[PDB]
This record gives C-alpha cells, sequence and structure tokens, in this order.
C-alpha cells in the first residue's frame, strides 16, 4: 500500500447554520506520496496547474481521488496543483469550499458547545492499496477567534482509523476496509446576545406577570392577564426562528412555557378567589397575599428547569 | 438481456421539506454486470476513476445510464468509479445527492407517518436488453435514528417491477417495458415539539376564552372577547409556515378554527343575554351558568374533530 | 423541409409560484425524423447515450436544436439519447426540467382558473428547412390529480402554428417564419384552504365589528373600534404574501378593504351620534338602531363586490 | 475596423427587484459582419449550431465576444447559432437571460418612473479593430404591456458611443477606446395596489387618531392614544419589505412619520390640557376645540410633504 | 523571479450583506509580465479570447493562476483575454465577480465605518518564482458614490507584502513565502434611514413611557404600562433582522433595552407607591413628582450608553 501524508489548512469557518446543522469550511488540502522516479525539465520540480493535470492522468499518472464523507453537496474545488519531483515524489494541492454536516446537540442552547468535524477518505482504494501515514492540521488562522458567536477553543484533534464497508463486501470479499482521517475542532457558543436579548426581557415580563396581584379589582386583573398573555405570545413567535425544532426543551423554551404557566396560574387563582366566597360576603386575604409565595416558589421551579 | 445487480447504500436522509414534499438523499449506488473477458494489467482488477471513464466509453465499453425517476432536478453526482475484472465482470460505483419527491398525506399532521421512495430505472434499455436481477439496500447508517423529527422505523423495503411506457410505443412497437427498482423507507414524525409548542398554548388560550363568562359586566365581556380574538389571530399567523396548504384540515388547524368558533359563540351568547330582557327588568341566571356546559360540550366537539 | 414528429410526456407539474407566475414542468421529449439510410452493427437499431452524441454530430449527423420559448432560465437537461435505425430514421429522446412562465390573471383569486403552456420551437431552422408534422402529449401521470391545490382538468390541447420573426428579416429576407408547437393544460385552483383560513375568520371579524353598536357607552365604543382596527390590520399583514401585487382587487382584498370601511364607518357614526345632541339633553334612538341597517346594506355592498 | 451591425430583440422583462435594483431581461442578440468569401456546401448559407462553433473557431474563424457591461453575474446563454454565407458575411445569433442593474431613484415611490438599460460592448477589440455600425431594437413583445406593475411607455432608445478606459492605458497606450451600445426603455410604475393597500388605510388611521379629542375623560384619551400608537407601529413593520433602504423619505414613509407625530402631538396636548389648570378648578374649552385646527393644519403639513 | 504588474479596475461594489459580512465586487484584473520573444502574425499583437487560451497553455505557454484569498466561493470569471506581443511581453486580462469577506466591527452601528478588502495571491509560485512589481487600482467608477448606504471615501489603498505559509513547509522547506497584494477601500455607512426609522420612533415611545406618571389612578397606570411593554416588544421584533448577532451592544440595541428598563422601572415605582401607605391613609406626593427626575436622569443614563 502506498503511504499518503495529508496536511489540511483551515482558512476560515463560517456560515454555521444551526437550523440544518451545517457549517461551511474553506481551506486547502495537501496530499503527498512517493512514486517511481522521473525526468523533469532541469533538476527542478515541475508544477502542473488546474486543467492540465488531466493530460497527465490520461498519459498514466496515478492521482487518487480523496473525498469528504460528511459533505452536503459537492465541495467547490477551486484551483488545484500537482508538483512532481525528479526524485520521485508527488504532491497534490487543492483548495476546497464545503458545507459539512455534524450531529449537533442543542440541549443547553445559549451556552452550547459543539465540534466541527471533517472526515476524509479515498473513494476507490482500500487500505491494502492506499494508507494514510499521518495528518497535520494547520488551524492557525482560526486558532483563538470569534467567527460570529463561536469561540474556537484549543487545537484541532486528528485521528486515523479504518472503516469497514458492507455494500462493497459482495464486490470486494475480504478487502473492503478504507483508511479514514477525522479532524475535530471544539467550538463554544457566545451566549451574550441571547442573554441581553432573549432572557432579560422574558424575566422582566414574567416578573411583571407576577405583579398583577397588587390590583384590588377582579375585572382589571383579568384584562391585565390577557394583555400579558398577548405579550408572551409575541415572544412565542419571536423565538421561533432562532434554533431548529427538537423533541426536548432548551433554556429560552423553558422561559416561554413558564410564562404561559404563570399567566394561566394567575388567571385560575383570581377566578378561584372570586369563587372563594362561601356566602358572598367574605373577602379574601390569604390567597391574595401570594405576592411572596407565587414568585418565590416559581423561582424554585426555575431551579428544577435549570438543574 | 444482461443482468444488472444493483446495491444502494443510503448515507443520510435530511432536508425533509414538507412544504414541497421533497427530501434530500445522499448515498452510493453500485451496479454490477458481466461482459466479455478482457486483458488487464497483471492478474488484478483495474480501477478507472471519474473523467477517465469517457476514454473507455469512446473506445466501446458498454456502460448503461441508470436514472432516478422521482428526482426534482438532476442528481449531484460526485465521484464515480469503474472496476473492470479480468474474468469479465464490470462494477460501476457512483455517489449521488438528490432531491427526491413523494406523495405525502399530512392528514394526521403532528402524528404523521410518511415513507421515502427511491425509484431507479435504465434510461435507454428495455427489459429485453437490461434486466435488474436483485437489489440490496444497506441503510445501516440511518437504521434507527432521528434525523430531525423523523424516526426511521424498521428495514428498507425493495421491489423490482416492469413499467410499460406509451410515448415510446410508436418508436418501439411491442417492446417498451422497462425494468424498475423501488426502495421504500418508513418514517414516523416526532410529535413532541408541536405538542409543547402548538397544542398546549392553544389549549390554554381556549380554556381562558371559556373563562370570560365569570365576569358580571357586559362591556368588559365584549372587550375581553375581542382581546382573545386578537390572540387567536396571532396564532392564526403563527401556524401558517409549518406545513403546506391542503384542502382538508389538520389537528392544529382544528384547534385554530375551534378557537375562532369559541370566541364568536361567546360574543353571540353575551349579546343574546343582553337582549334576553323581555321588559328590561329581568336578569339572567341560567344562560350565564354555561360555565359547565360551554366547556364540556366543546370538548365533545373536540372528540368529533379527533375521531 | 424535413418533417419532425414531436411527442411530449409530462411527468409532473409542481412548484406553481403565483408570485412570479412560473411553474416547473418535468418530463420527456421525443423528436423523430427520417434521414438517409445507414449501416448499423447488425440489423438492429443503435443507441447513442449522452456525451457520445457529440462524436456523431462532429462526424456530420444532423440533429436539430429544439428550444422552449417560454422558459425562465435554461432547461435542466438530464439524460439524452439518440436512436439510429438502419432503414434511415432517427429518434432523439431527452429529459427536461424547466421553469416555464405564462400570463396569469388572478381576477377571481381563490376560485382561480389558469392554464399551463409549453411552447417549443426550432432554434435555427425555419419552416422551409424543418416542419413539425404532429404532436402527441401523453399527460397520463397528471391526468386528474391534485398537485398541491390545482386540479388538472381534462386532456391537454396541442397546436402547430407558424410564427414570423422580424429581427431575422434583415438576415433572412423572405424566409423568417418558424414552425411552433403549443401545449396547453387547464388547471383549476382548489379554494378550500382559503375558504376556511382567510374568509371565515374575516367574516367573523366583520360581523363582530358590526356588533359594537350594542354598547351604551361612547368611550368604550371608541376603544373597542380601535381594537377591531388593530385586528383588521393584523389580517392586512397576514394576507400580503399569498398572491402577487396587481392593479385590481381580488376577493380577500375586498374583504380587507370592507373591514377597514366598516371600522371607519362605525367610528364616524358614533362620533356623529355624540355630536347629534342639539342642546345636549337629547338622546339617540334611531341612529343607534342601525344594528339591522348597518349589517344588511353592507351585505348588499358585498354583493356589489361579488357581481 | 470591421463594422458589426447589432440587432437586439427583447422577449420579456420580468423579475424587477427594487430592493437590489436589478431586473431580468430575456431576449436574442443578432450581430452581423462581413469577412472574406468562402466556399459553402452548395450555393446556400451554412448553419452551425451550439457546441460546433468551437470547431470553427479552432480552425481560425473570427468570432468576437460581445459582453453586457451592467450584468449582475454572467448571462445565461442558451442556444447560439452561426450563419455563414458564400458571399462572405457572417451572422452570430444568440439567446441571453441576464440580471441587469441600473441606478434607480425611488424619490416618488408609488408614482415612480424608471428606465431599464442594456449596455453592450466588445470585450477585446477597441474601435480601431471593431466598430458598431448601428443597432435596431425590436421591443415589440413588450411594446405597451403591464409586466407586473410597470407600464412600458413608448419605443426603445438606442445609442452608440465610445468609452475610454484607463486600466488598459499602460497596456494599450493610445488606443484604449471601446465602442459601446446603450439601449434604454422607459417604464412607469402602476400605483394602484399601493393606493388601495398602503395609503387609504393609513389615511383612515390618521383621521381616527385625530378623532380622540372628542372624549371627555383624560385617562381614556391616554389609553386610546397608546392603542393607536400600537396600530401605527404595526404599519411601521408592514411597510418595511416594500422598497429598499434609502437616505431620503418616500411618500408612504411620510405618512408613517406623520402618524407618529400625530400620536405624540395628541399625547402632549392632552397632558398639557391636564396640566393647564392654574388652581385646579378651571376647565378647558379652547384647547379641546382643536378638532378643527389639529386636522386642518396637519393637512397643510401634508402639502409640505407633497410639494 | 518573473515580475508581474497587476492592475485592478473596480466596476461596482454592491450587495453589502452585513449579516454574513460579505460584499460582492465586480471588476477587471490585468496582469502583465515579460517572457521570451515570439513571432506573431504581422508586426502586431495577437489577441487570444476565452476557450482558446487552453490551446496555448497546452502547447507550453506560461500563464500563472492568480487567486483571491478572501473570497466566499469561487469568483464568477466571465470573459478572459490574452494579448501576446512580438517584443515578448504577455498581458492577461480577466473579468471577475466575487463575494468577498472581511472582518466587520459593528460597534457603532448606524454611524458605522468599514473597509472592503481584496487580497490577491499566486496559487502555485512563491516569491522566488513570481514577484508582484506594483499594483494600480482604478476605482474611478465608485470614487465618491452612494452604492446603497455606503459612501466610498477617498482613494483606494494598495499594498504588496510577503505571506509565509506553514502547511507548505514540509513540501517546500525554506521557500514557502508567497507575494501578496492587498487593496483596501474605506466606506462610511449612511445613517439617515435608521435615524428617521429606528431612533425617532423609539425616542417617542420612551418619552410616552415616561408620560404614564401623570395618571392619578393605579390600575390604569398598570394597564397602560403593559400596553407600552407590548409596543416595545413589537420594536424588539422589528429590529432583529437589521444586523447580525454579536456579543456586544449597538446603539439601537441600547434604546430597546433602555425601553424595557423604563417600563419595568415605572411598574415597580407605581407598585412601591401603592405599597408606600404606612397605615393606608397616607397619599403620595414626592414619589409621583418623578416626572422631572425619572426622564432627566434617564437621559444621563443615555449619555453613559453613548460615551
Ligand atoms: C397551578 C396549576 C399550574 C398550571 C399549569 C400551567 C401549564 C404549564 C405547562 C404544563 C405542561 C408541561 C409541559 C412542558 C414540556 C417539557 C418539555 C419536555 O418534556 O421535554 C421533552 C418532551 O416534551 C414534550 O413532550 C412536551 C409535553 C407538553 C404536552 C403537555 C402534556 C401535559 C399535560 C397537560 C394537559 C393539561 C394540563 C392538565 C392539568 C389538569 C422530552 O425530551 P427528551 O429528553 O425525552 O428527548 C427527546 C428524544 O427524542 C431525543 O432524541
Ligand atoms: C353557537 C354558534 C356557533 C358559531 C359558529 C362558529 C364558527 C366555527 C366554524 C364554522 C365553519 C366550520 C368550517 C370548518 C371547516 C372544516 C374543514 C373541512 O371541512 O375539511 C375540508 C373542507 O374545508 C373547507 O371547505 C372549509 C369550510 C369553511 C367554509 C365555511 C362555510 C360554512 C358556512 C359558514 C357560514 C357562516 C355561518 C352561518 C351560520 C348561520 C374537506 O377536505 P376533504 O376531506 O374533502 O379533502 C379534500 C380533497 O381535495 C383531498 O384531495
Ligand atoms: C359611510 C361612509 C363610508 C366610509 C368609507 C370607508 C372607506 C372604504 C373605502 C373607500 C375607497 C374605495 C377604494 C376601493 C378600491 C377598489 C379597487 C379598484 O378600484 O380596482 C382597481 C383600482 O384600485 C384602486 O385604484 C384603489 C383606489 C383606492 C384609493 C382611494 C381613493 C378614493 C377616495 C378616498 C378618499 C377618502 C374618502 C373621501 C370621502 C369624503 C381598478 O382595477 P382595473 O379594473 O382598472 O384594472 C387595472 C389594469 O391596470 C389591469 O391591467
Ligand atoms: C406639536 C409638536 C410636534 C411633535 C413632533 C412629532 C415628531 C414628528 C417628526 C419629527 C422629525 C422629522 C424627521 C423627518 C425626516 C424627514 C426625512 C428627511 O429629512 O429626508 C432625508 C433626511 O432624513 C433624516 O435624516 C431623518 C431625520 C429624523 C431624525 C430626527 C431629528 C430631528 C430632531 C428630533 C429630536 C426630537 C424632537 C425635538 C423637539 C423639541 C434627507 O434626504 P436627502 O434629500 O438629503 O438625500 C440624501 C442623499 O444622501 C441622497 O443621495
Ligand atoms: C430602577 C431599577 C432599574 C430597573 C432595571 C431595568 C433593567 C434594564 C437592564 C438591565 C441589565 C443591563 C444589561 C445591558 C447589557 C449591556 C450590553 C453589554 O454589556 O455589552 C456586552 C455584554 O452584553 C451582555 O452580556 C448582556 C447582559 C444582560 C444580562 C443581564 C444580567 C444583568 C443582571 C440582571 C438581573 C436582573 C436585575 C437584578 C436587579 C436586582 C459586552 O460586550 P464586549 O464589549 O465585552 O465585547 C464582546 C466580545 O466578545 C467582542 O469580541
Amino acid at each position: 500500500p502506498v503511504d499518503v501524508s495529508v496536511s489540511i489548512f483551515i482558512n476560515k469557518i463560517y456560515g454555521v447554520n444551526t437550523l440544518e446543522q451545517t457549517y461551511k469550511v474553506d481551506g486547502y488540502i495537501v496530499a503527498q506520496w512517493t512514486g517511481k522516479p522521473r525526468k523533469t525539465p532541469g533538476d527542478k520540480p515541475l508544477i502542473v496547474e488546474n486543467t492540465q493535470i488531466e493530460r497527465w492522468i490520461n498519459n498514466g499518472l496515478w492521482v487518487p481521488a480523496l473525498e469528504f464523507i460528511n459533505v452536503v453537496g459537492s465541495p467547490d474545488t477551486g484551483n488545484k496543483r500537482l508538483m512532481l519531483f525528479p526524485d520521485g515524489r508527488v504532491i497534490y494541492n487543492a483548495r476546497f469550499l464545503g458545507s459539512f454536516s455534524n450531529d449537533m446537540d442543542f440541549r443547553l442552547f445559549p451556552f452550547d458547545r459543539q465540534q466541527f468535524v471533517l472526515e476524509l477518505e479515498p473513494f476507490s482504494y482500500n487500505n491494502q492499496q492506499l494508507r494514510f501515514s499521518d495528518i497535520q492540521v494547520y488551524t492557525e488562522n482560526i486558532d483563538n477567534e470569534e467567527i460570529d458567536e463561536w469561540w474556537i477553543r484549543g487545537k484541532a484533534s486528528t485521528h486515523i482509523s479504518d472503516i469497514r464497508y458492507d455494500h462493497l463486501s459482495s464486490v470486494q470479499p475480504n478487502q473492503n476496509e478504507f483508511s479514514r482521517i477525522t479532524v475535530r475542532i471544539d467550538a463554544v457558543r457566545n451566549p451574550s446576545y441571547y442573554l441581553w436579548s432573549f432572557i432579560l426581557p422574558l424575566g422582566l415580563i414574567i416578573a411583571a406577570s407576577w405583579s398583577v396581584f397588587w390590583l384590588e379589582s377582579f375585572s382589571e386583573r383579568l384584562q391585565t392577564s390577557f394583555t400579558l398573555m398577548l405579550t408572551v405570545v409575541a415572544y412565542a413567535f419571536y423565538t421561533s426562528n432562532i434554533l431548529p425544532r427538537l423533541p426536548y426543551t432548551t433554556v429560552i423554551d423553558q422561559m416561554i412555557i413558564a410564562g404561559y404557566g404563570s399567566i394561566f396560574a394567575a388567571i385560575l387563582l383570581i377566578i378561584f378567589a372570586h369563587h372563594r366566597q362561601a356566602n358572598g360576603v367574605e373577602d379574601d386575604l390569604l390567597i391574595q397575599r401570594c405576592r411572596l409565595a407565587f414568585p418565590l416558589g416559581f423561582l424554585a421551579i426555575g431551579c428544577v428547569l435549570v438543574i
């Protein structure tokens, strides 16, 4: 098996689209192997640019096709270059733009922590014909940066493994195992914009919802409660386009559902207070003094939603 | 007829867009047949990569064109590979990305159950010239997964049939029947996000709409009813972009229309109560005690909308 | 002139985008003519697949280029095939996806009735060099179906005509007339979703707007009228993205403008009733008994907006 | 210099996107020049279709490349054709689809008046090597039509000029002047949809805002004013997506800002009336009789915003 | 090293998309170097158009590939041209459309000031094989213009530097340094549309929020405060799509958060005034005379948010 030595240079990560869990990676890939010696013009390496490589592949040069496994579409290959040396070794350099995809887990949404994965694999040659020796990843352009809201933490992890395929088992009986390269980059979401735009106003709205019990008139309490319900419905719409649509419940989601529960609890409490009159002559003191109990225990419910 | 043996490997299903009823499938297809024996370099199979196959087709190699019938556009074919054996058999491997389309029936919308269909067919050769022997489908990467809200249930069904075409009947009189492969995957929608985001708030709003009859003042009842109508109109907008636009009525749709009916029924009931005065001195007791009847029977109406 | 015999097979119509009045047609086109006899391998017809046809056109085969006149962009030609017979006749089969455009008249918008038109024409050869003999259209896959909200009614009309061009009159003096094929399919919009989503709620809102005159307090009437105006403004936004923007007035549009007129008429009537006091001691009876006149005549206005 | 005689045929103008000030033009271009005489098959002109022209350019035929200067992207060239005559003259016909751009001035927005410009220029040859003799424009398909809201008024103006370039001055010292063709089409916006959808409701809302002074209770006046402010905010959102975002102020914009000013003026006037009590015993007569002054002078302000 | 002399002509800058911080640049690039002398037809320079250059590169002409480093995608290269002179020098002219990206800092958002950067670099040749002599930038078409809201101030800065690469250090040990060209254009945002559309209405809403203390009834103050909170929530939605989502706080953002704080402060102040009764018989004078203190100090807070 011929030993290819990959080197990936990440130029920028951008376009992190949490709705579909894709992200666009731009960069360069440099593969390098050693073949039979050849005669080049002079004693110097020869550079073959894009759309000329095909004239060399037709004449019989061995250039393998490396593909990105987790790409959504096909990578927008820009320029490509092939450097041939007189001593025998070949270097294939190419520029890629891709929309890669990874399994993101938005369980802790504003305080999220994901990782961006590049998976690279030969398309045709198993590990008895092509083996990856090593990979370096030069992620120096995005070492400690803030792309839009993602801090790129630490270095980039690399790994070389062997993936066994089964749809090729009938056509390649006992040799259907392919060498694979994985590159992982840890990114932490910046929670500031959500903190001052989606959590502080919801906290103020929920506290104001608690503040309806200071009224001494029942009808005004009902109309006020419905106005607050309308405002919470406005935030129900206003948070819909932020993140995709998942079985479980995020942090902003808990605040929205807690706001709905607070509005409904206040409405039912004032209805029950209006119905609390046994003979219609008794007034209410203890159930309208929930201005200390209804907030505080609610905060404990918030603790249950946090931990 | 030459016997082709297809094998499809589904890599991921994603981008399930219910508005247009398309879905994107990414994967590999491996066709395989047997031709005349040939002399290859050594005693080993020969691999011909992408953009080299054309040099072999020009010289006279028989490679059929398989097409996907239910595709919206053209499949984004990435790499492709052709393995030729000395014993005679040929293997064509290719990678596809496609936006396929199927007839979806959103009658039970949050609790939906659809299936994703791949239909594959030769473009030029009828079943007297090309016949599909079998198909295996290796859907192991998405066996029991949750792509975004779709559980992929069970294995993948496969079928081989013969489709007879009529626009080719004048050009191919008695042989216009094409062999076809169908692949079906059963998927069940995950109803959780709609359950806690589109059904619980509508239930609370409808119950609060029932709660307007506890007021003892007519004008406040009217103004409260109009505020509730405004909130239900907000959810009328808020549910518009979820699913496409169909003649029949889904589950969230029934809740919205039931909310409109509840608001209008309450308005007409309080107007009729205000008009119920025969001489202007009589008050109302029985028609304002609908706080047990107006909810409960409405729930029975909900049963009619469920079953 | 050589006699081409076209046959079009419509596979599906979808993506009917009323904002730009385009629609996507997917299908196959089969042209067929007769040339000089030739020697094929054996006594059997010869099939030339895509990207091989060019080797036959370079050697001198006559294949005309048929274009779609009313296409927005260029048709996404998928596979194409060329069948050559020993007796002499040639058959060109191709698969197209196109975004076609037609002049749509949304005067009766929910109860609309449009037709989808395909116009096909040789690009280079006038009717002294290429003449269309006939066209069959095999629209059997969409014969009586419901694509999203369009019932496809009846069969597909076909027509063959001659279109005379003037920009080619200086370069082709007396022969600048091109044979053309037109295919028309009649489609009727399904009005159900608009009926239960855009007309019933507007009717309820307008009737509730009529219901403000039962109040006996002037200030509450004004505040109620402004709340109803806010709701009608919400539907003014909610109907904006449904259909494009036209000089005339559709059916939902009339309901929106009628709602605005009802709100303003009620406001002016209650202002005039408050000003109706000649000396400030007289009350109002007849002008507040418009609860029978203000609805009913409004319905007559609706008749004027219908017929 | 060789004399090219261009002839442009506009097929349709559509997709007029005022946000980016682009518009899509579809049509045909027919260039024509005279070269050396040649021998064609027979005594008849020879037609060379698309993807065959390259075989003639490789052998040495002179075909110039005409480009569109003001295009956003690259023109979607469909079919192209080359007619060669035995007497010597060559005719190049091509079909284009382009997204052209022009400097639009939306100062009078619903009653707008723009013009659509096509600029055509040789890419390589200056006017000492290629000169445009004349241009005809056959805009007969869109002569007096209504595309969506644009009336195409009159004929199409044409012009031939010489544009001098400076980045080519170092590489072409005294000959860097290129012949250019300009085509201008005058279009007038159809103001009807904005008239009945964005000006009549704003007029009704502003007049209703004037109508708050008829109330005799201060708190109800304040709450009514805030409800009207909420409605005007709804139209502030509802008008945002219509036209792009410009330093100056359009007609609908003036109505929105005037509505804000009316709400704030009414609020400040009722606050000042409540504070107008010198000793707390005096009531207000003259400042609450602004029901004739506050509308009328406002209309004069509208005149200032019109002229 | 061969000395290339680049000259860039910016035709238009448009599509400045602040959400992703890209901008589209359209223009021409003219590279020029000197090679060995050659024999051309006549004594005149020879022009080689697009799709003909490849026939010259195959025969052995040295044309380097210049790439744009900061491009999002691949530049839409339109026409390209190659002028070869008998004295020996070669001129490569090309037309580009690109979506370039730069690091934008929206700290002072309506009064912003960014710069647009073009970075150009050879793809294959280091500065021992290709060196940039100089660059001129002819930005005369956008010298002092207003594209949509960006004034292009002054001339265009140019710079030539050497960038050292590390992923090429293992394949090119001591020569991995590439010559680079940078072009910077200073642009200032036009703040007018935000001034009259996003700051004046927020100022009026905040001042009206201050105006709630003139009421003498507690329940009406609460309901009024909640209505104002609903309006501020409407502007919270209405400002979301203007600029991307950043850790820090812009100018409109400060106004929105200040509005929320004003609503909550007024609610807490009126609750504390209602609770201020020591025995329930005392009224409030000083804490309701904050109509001079609550605005004025708030303005000082605004100063803290400005400076
Ligand atoms: C003082 C009185 C208080 C008034 C009460 C006010 C009302 C307040 C809200 C109450 C309901 C609480 C619902 C909150 C939902 C909490 C959210 C939640 O449960 O999380 C997910 C389920 O979500 C969901 O099904 C959403 C469930 C919501 C559906 C509501 C059903 C509850 C019954 C309600 C009937 C009416 C009330 C009856 C009272 C008499 C589980 O994700 P899981 O980790 O498994 O990963 C998924 C896996 O697929 C990952 O691959
Ligand atoms: C106490 C008093 C109560 C107050 C009443 C409050 C008001 C409450 C709403 C009432 C109307 C109910 C409408 C609900 C509509 C239910 C939805 C429905 O019917 O389903 C679809 C029809 O939808 C539709 O046409 C929608 C129909 C709605 C149009 C409204 C017409 C009803 C008349 C209304 C005139 C005014 C009232 C008059 C009262 C005096 C049938 O799909 P189908 O399976 O065939 O597959 C289609 C096929 O093409 C698949 O290929
Ligand atoms: C009890 C008192 C009642 C209160 C009144 C309440 C208010 C209620 C609304 C009233 C205005 C009615 C406007 C309704 C507009 C009806 C819609 C309409 O007229 O249709 C189109 C014109 O639209 C339009 O210009 C829209 C016109 C609306 C502009 C408003 C101008 C009317 C004057 C208003 C000044 C203020 C009132 C003054 C009262 C003192 C004609 O398309 P047409 O077939 O030609 O094909 C086009 C061709 O280009 C196809 O190629
Ligand atoms: C009875 C009391 C009445 C209450 C008052 C109610 C409030 C009512 C509104 C008032 C403000 C009026 C603003 C209306 C703005 C009018 C719109 C306008 O002026 O047009 C553009 C400027 O826009 C703009 O800067 C918008 C300017 C608006 C910014 C507001 C500043 C005014 C000060 C406000 C401070 C608070 C008030 C203080 C009162 C004590 C000029 O384009 P120009 O042709 O140059 O081409 C551009 C070139 O770049 C083309 O290439
Ligand atoms: C009379 C009584 C008055 C009532 C009070 C009314 C309420 C009014 C609002 C108050 C909170 C103020 C928050 C305003 C936030 C100001 C905005 C701000 O601080 O700027 C950014 C932080 O944003 C942010 O974290 C947003 C922070 C907001 C989160 C809120 C936490 C504050 C605690 C609140 C708990 C409840 C109150 C408790 C009172 C008892 C810093 O960017 P920085 O330059 O570093 O570059 C980033 C780097 O990554 C660039 O690469």
